């Protein structure tokens, strides 16, 4: 029976993993993660379906979409009745561990074993972090505390090696998560990465200076009314949360402190990526010496993709490519076909779902997500879907990015800006509650975005308005209409949002 270890980091973007060959993997910036591609499989085309961290976690958690768990924002939490992913495993009689950033809300007593971030709401700290561990019984959760000194990531590989080391059955098969709360937002990086990355500039985006043919009314306003309204920004576009606020860039040219402010976010983010790296490195060593390599498969993946200052955004929310794809490598050392790729649609809704049927389990007919572990034995698993649903329902709140639903295809991506909260009491509410001068929960105007993906990878030039496009805007609507329908996402729950989405889909 094969061991599992499914390693997910925070933020993790798949422009920063170099087997993904995007502009940065010039900078070789995930050297060990590249050479796990090298033997494993790599998907190409695998997307969040609400890109932030508590509903990413949920999904993946539960093999259901945001609407059916229930966890719709990072407002919402899991309930220990929903750990059905290690309820699973289990089952199946393995011995389980929950290892690092867990931010479900809920404590992870399913498991048998864990060992969590608990300060600043789940995120945990970038140094010297508390945890709160089975391990600890004088004290009922969630004070069943510990502290652990240095630098985060290096502490979550060392909690990981100690389970594996002294705590497993070793005549048992084991489930584990190992989950890094770096790279994430803070970025607050080793000291022993100061330098790293000192005499290079990160390759620029194009998009971070052009924005012309991008978004919409939707996320723009009318002529631009709201271009200083929603989405933060890496340059001082964004008048309430950008970087050349956030990093005091004042060289007298605009532009040069976005550069500026691009070249620190981005030094930065990278440094931590490092981190990550490194520390899997320290961690595969240990599994190969001993014996674990060839019979344990070995998962890596982030909670949703970020974006690292492309059109001049920051964050994640979005459906825009960098924000909706995650990375996701798999290396099963029974699988064969080594350093491949696959361009199969899948979501992180699929995962639990395969990851029980790859160690010999059935699909769980409860969940949404369906297995394609089939892959792993060179077959595209029955009547698999070739689109993807999304939906991203935090309005507003703590980045200024309106709620959209949306459908990305093989070829085309259609997104539906709704800007509505469903809960009506928020309007009014600060989205950023720690700033005296934050924006509003406001209701924001109703539009479409289209995206020749194919053509238009970047997401450079909306064709919604294009009358070249009437046709194909007319059949990802329908598309659109109808994925929603058979997702049951329908907002019988919301008549707000239900009487708004209807009337845009027609
Ligand atoms: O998806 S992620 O990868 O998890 O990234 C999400 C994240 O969202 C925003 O940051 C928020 C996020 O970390 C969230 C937890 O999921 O926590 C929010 O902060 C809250 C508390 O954790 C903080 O401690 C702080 O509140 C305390 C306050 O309770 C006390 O009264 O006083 C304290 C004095 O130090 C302090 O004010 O702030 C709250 C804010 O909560 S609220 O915004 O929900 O109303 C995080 O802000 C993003 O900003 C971030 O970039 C990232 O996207
Ligand atoms: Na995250």
């Amino acid at each position: 029976q094969m061991n599992v270890i499914y390693i997910m980091s925070d933020d993790h973007t798949s422009q920063a993993i170099g087997a993904y060959g995007s502009r940065l993997a010039v900078l070789n910036p995930t050297p060990t993660i590249d050479e796990l591609a090298r033997d494993g499989m790599l998907f190409e085309n695998c997307f969040c379906t609400n890109s932030i961290s508590t509903p990413s976690r949920a999904c993946i958690m539960t093999g259901q979409y945001s609407h059916r768990n229930k966890v719709l924002t990072l407002d919402e939490v899991l309930q220990p009745d929903q750990e059905y992913l290690v309820d699973e495993f289990h089952n199946m009689g393995y011995q389980t561990a929950m290892i690092g950033k867990w931010h479900l809300g809920c404590e992870p007593s399913h498991f048998d074993y864990y060992s969590v971030f608990n300060g600043h709401g789940g995120q945990g700290e970038y140094f010297d972090p508390t945890f709160l561990t089975s391990d600890v019984t004088d004290k009922k959760w969630p004070n069943n505390q510990i502290k652990k000194m240095g630098y985060s990531s290096d502490i979550v590989t060392n909690l990981a090696i100690d389970w594996l080391k002294n705590r497993r059955d070793k005549s048992k098969p084991f489930f584990m998560m190992h989950h890094y709360k770096a790279p994430n937002d803070m970025f607050e990086y080793a000291p022993r990465y100061e330098y790293y990355l000192d005499d290079v500039e990160v390759p620029v985006p194009l998009s971070l200076f052009d924005t012309d043919k991008w978004g919409s009314e939707g996320t723009r306003g009318k002529n631009d009314s709201l271009r200083h309204f929603i989405g933060t920004s890496v340059s001082s576009r964004h008048e309430i949360r950008n970087y050349v606020m956030e990093y005091k860039c004042n060289t007298g040219d605009e532009m040069e402190n976005t550069y500026l402010a691009y070249q620190h976010y981005l030094k930065s983010y990278l440094r931590c990526v490092k981190g990550v790296d490194d520390n899997l490195k320290r961690l595969f060593d240990y599994l190969k010496k001993e014996g674990l390599w060839e019979n344990t498969i070995i998962v890596y993946t982030g909670d949703q993709g970020m974006m690292l200052g492309e059109h001049d955004l920051q964050d994640k929310r979005w459906m825009y490519e960098e924000s909706q794809r995650m990375p996701f490598i798999v290396r099963d050392p029974r699988c064969p076909y080594k350093g491949a790729k696959s361009d199969l649609m899948i979501n992180n809704i699929d995962f639990a779902p395969t990851l029980i049927e790859m160690v010999g389990g059935k699909e769980p007919s409860y969940m949404d997500g369906k297995s394609f572990a089939s892959v792993f034995e060179g077959k595209k698993p029955e009547n698999w879907k070739d689109a993807v649903y999304y939906r991203y329902w935090m309005h507003m709140i703590h980045h200024d990015v309106p709620a959209h639903i949306g459908i990305r295809t093989e070829n085309y991506k259609l997104i539906l800006f709704y800007g509505r909260h469903y809960d009506d009491k928020r309007y009014g509410q600060k989205s950023m509650s720690w700033l005296k001068n934050s924006h509003k929960i406001v209701p924001t105007l109703v539009s479409f975005e289209l995206y020749d993906v194919k053509n238009d990878p970047y997401e450079m030039v909306n064709l919604a308005d294009n009358p070249k496009y009437a046709k194909v805007l007319k059949d990802m609507k329908k598309k659109l209409r109808e994925l929603r329908k058979q997702v049951g996402d329908t907002d019988e729950a919301y008549p707000e949002l239900k009487k708004v989405i209807d009337k845009a889909l027609r």
